[PDB]
């Protein structure tokens, strides 16, 4: 809450019983856990306009003044997301000085600094799609401006160039830049709710447990070279059955290749009927072949599975726990016992 | 289960579903986090499109919680992440990100597993039951009741 003040305070009396407070390595990192939390609150709050759905269609151009291009209010950047940039450009600095300070091959080695720098990446790229829709839209907006005197931007035949940007989602075309920044921001939001594993380690409660899923991933990715090589066996044999009926199928699976990985990715948590290999035409040959492969795809999913979870039973049950957090815990206090990150990220860049 | 400890067969195993319970809360903790991370990211998503979707899915804060609640038992379909206009990148967006919380899902299930199966094989469970019980019984001493 008072991040600002304490900001500003070290700022004017760096070398005070605030200064001194502010400098404990337990300070800096609360100071850093803290700026996050609020990064993570804008992230939020820049999306609590639509908490309970928007009131508009998506069909619909809503806009203030009749002369408003509707891509202007679509793309203009809000106090909210400004914030957001300024704390992701501050993190991204953050990243840089380590990157810069302690070798580029070296840093890629932790995973918690490749992680944030491709979130931090995927927020740039985002920010910047956005920007490039705000240009287009202030181009347009400009040319109406310039161009156009009618009072009313309804009776008014602009040039498709400039008429592109008066239309509604429903008509913007699959690469429009809004549209890759939308997406991309979804995934660096989800990124970003992530960090808080920066965090976990501190506490002695969930440290621990922190330390274990760490492990389970690491484990679990061996299994997941296993099963991918099934995976991509049962994928390309179905695919190969199915190809021919892209028309003569109840639905749409196993026709292509996308629609073989997503059947048989959706078949890992039950969530692909089992009409996806019954055809239209009375090929019971092909019908049953694929009846059978399907069947043999799903319990050899369980056998995977199975096997997999008999060896992470059978590879923790050989203290080492407590061992395992508390180290993770001692580099997590040696990463703030260094001098400096006295104050954490934006307010660094200064 | 007021009632529970007193019996032999049955006190024991609500000492042991008590412990399960306990050690349960800690990972609906962790599941909590990335539960959040997930619901918010899909709500971002697929908030601007309430009126071009298959379902309803997402387009909420309540509608991403409860889609996202309820494919931990598999009771969402896939079809939540489907949308009525051509853009494809946000779809494609979706089915991945649904993907990775549902493999997360299975992965923090699993950890979760495992820390239960390596906390409890290290007489532990008689004496618990019987501390439970004899708790019972001295509820029912004093004088009244
Ligand atoms: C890692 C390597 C794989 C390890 C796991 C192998 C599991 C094998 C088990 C297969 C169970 C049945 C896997 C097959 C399940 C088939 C499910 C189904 O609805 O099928 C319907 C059709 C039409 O009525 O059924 C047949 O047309 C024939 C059935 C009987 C097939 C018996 C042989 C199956 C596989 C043989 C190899
Ligand atoms: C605790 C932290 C998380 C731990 C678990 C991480 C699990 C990661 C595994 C992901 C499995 C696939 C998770 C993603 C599953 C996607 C399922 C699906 O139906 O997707 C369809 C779309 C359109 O055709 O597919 C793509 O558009 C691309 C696919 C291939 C994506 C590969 C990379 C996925 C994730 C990368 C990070």
């Amino acid at each position: 809450l008072g991040l600002p003040f304490l900001a500003i305070g070290y700022w004017i009396a760096p070398c005070s019983r605030l200064g001194k407070i502010l400098r404990s390595p337990f300070m800096k990192f609360v100071a850093h856990a803290a700026s996050f939390i609020i990064f993570l609150g804008l992230l939020v709050f820049n999306a609590s306009d639509r908490f309970e759905g928007i009131t508009t269609l998506p069909n619909i151009t809503v806009t203030d003044y009749p002369k408003q291009i509707f891509r202007v209010k679509t793309t203009q950047f809000t106090w909210t997301e400004m914030l957001i940039m300024v704390w992701v450009l501050g993190m991204m600095w953050s990243e840089c000085k380590e990157l810069w300070l302690e070798g580029p091959r070296e840093y890629i080695l932790q995973l918690w600094n490749v992680l944030d720098f491709g979130m931090l990446s995927i927020f740039i790229a985002a920010f910047t799609a956005r920007f490039l829709a705000f240009l287009q839209a202030t181009k347009a907006q400009q040319y109406v401006d310039s161009y156009v005197q009618e009072s009313d931007l309804s009776e008014v035949t602009l040039p498709p160039e400039i008429q592109y940007f008066t239309y509604a989602r429903d008509k913007w075309l699959p690469s429009d830049p809004q549209i890759i920044s939308e997406g991309l921001y979804a995934i660096a939001v989800v990124l970003s709710f992530s960090r808080i594993a920066y965090i976990l380690p501190a506490n002695e409660s969930f440290g621990p447990l922190q330390i274990s899923l760490g492990r389970t991933v690491k484990d679990i990715f061996k299994f997941m070279v296993l099963f991918i090589m099934v995976f991509f066996a049962f994928m390309i044999g179905m695919f190969i059955l199915y190809s021919y009926y892209l028309g003569a199928k109840v639905n749409a699976a196993f026709t292509t290749v996308e629609e073989s990985f997503k059947t048989l990715f959706w078949s890992i948590f039950g969530l692909s009927e089992v009409t996806s290999v019954v055809l239209k035409y009375d090929h019971k040959f092909i019908e049953n072949i694929g009846y059978v492969l399907y069947g043999i795809y799903n319990v050899t999913m369980v056998v995977v599975l199975l096997n997999m979870l008999i060896a992470m039973i059978n590879s923790s049950y050989q203290d080492d726990s407590d061992v395992e957090w508390k180290f993770a815990r001692s580099k997590l206090w040696l990463s703030y016992f260094d001098d400096g990150k006295t104050l954490p990220p934006p307010f660094s860049l200064v």
